């Protein structure tokens, strides 16, 4: 009268419960393979924020490996007369980001845009066909993931050496 | 070779979300029709650990409430001499409880069981047929203590 009876409940849910387990197989496997590419050298992997960025920039990230504990947001600042400009990122807290003045005109800058970390990264990956993986911060490579590698890896499809 | 590119989690996933859409009108029915009871009869609903669990005992409660963000745990202490027991609950946070001696003949209680309450409350209800629905709607974890019931009939209780 109240809840599910027909246990249909019971049958979505199986599934979803199964799909999680697959889809932590798929979450390990996968930094795995960002270790072992990295062990193995090659210089086909990248991690951190401002490394693996570069790649995404370039289309040459295969794998990208973002932390499920990402805190952080990238702030674009533009100054509201000359061409100045400037980005950065910030690990969010309970206000919101300020602008100063411009360092090269002295006019008032302006926030002209806040983005999750992980929003940018996904659309940079989405837009080479970059494959987008998940970590949960719970087995133990998922956590080096983000206590290590700022929660932020790739495996490259060549090596840039950058 | 990490996804699922099958398409069967879009799916399962949103066929989930359909489901729990659900499942929580179903919770606003059921927290609806217990304070309509409160408002034609005090006497057809029960609601707090004490009224709900005596009426359970005796099978009276139609529909039961309990709220998701229930934490707390039923103590049972006996003696391990005489027949005494004891029967205390505890609100939940990171330990065991202990006994200590006996009122009756000095000898040592022992806590011969710890069972969550939401669980007690469950087999209680298992026994009774009464239909189970859990709340997070917050207006039953603060107004009432998180659990209530809709009862079948007046009991006094
Ligand atoms: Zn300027
Ligand atoms: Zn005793």
């Amino acid at each position: 009268a109240y809840t599910d009876e027909s246990g249909l409940s019971e049958l979505v849910n199986a599934a979803g419960e199964k799909l999680q387990d697959l889809e932590l197989m798929g979450q390990k496997n996968a930094v795995r393979d960002f270790f072992k590419e990295l062990i193995a050298d090659s210089g086909k992997v990248a991690y951190g924020e401002s490394q693996v960025r570069a790649n995404l920039e370039i289309n040459s990230v295969d794998v990208l490996l973002l932390s499920e504990d990402l805190r952080a947001e990238r702030v674009t600042t533009k100054c509201s007369v000359c061409g100045y400009e400037n980005k950065w990122t910030r690990r969010w807290k309970p206000p919101a980001p300020a602008a100063g003045n411009c360092p090269k005109c002295g006019s008032s800058l302006e926030v002209t845009d806040v983005t999750d970390i992980v929003d940018e990264f996904s659309e940079l990956a989405d837009k080479s066909n970059a494959k987008v993986v998940f970590v949960s911060t719970d087995f133990d490579e998922g956590s080096q993931l983000m206590n290590a590698f700022g929660g932020i890896a790739a495996i490259l499809r060549y090596n840039t050496g950058v």
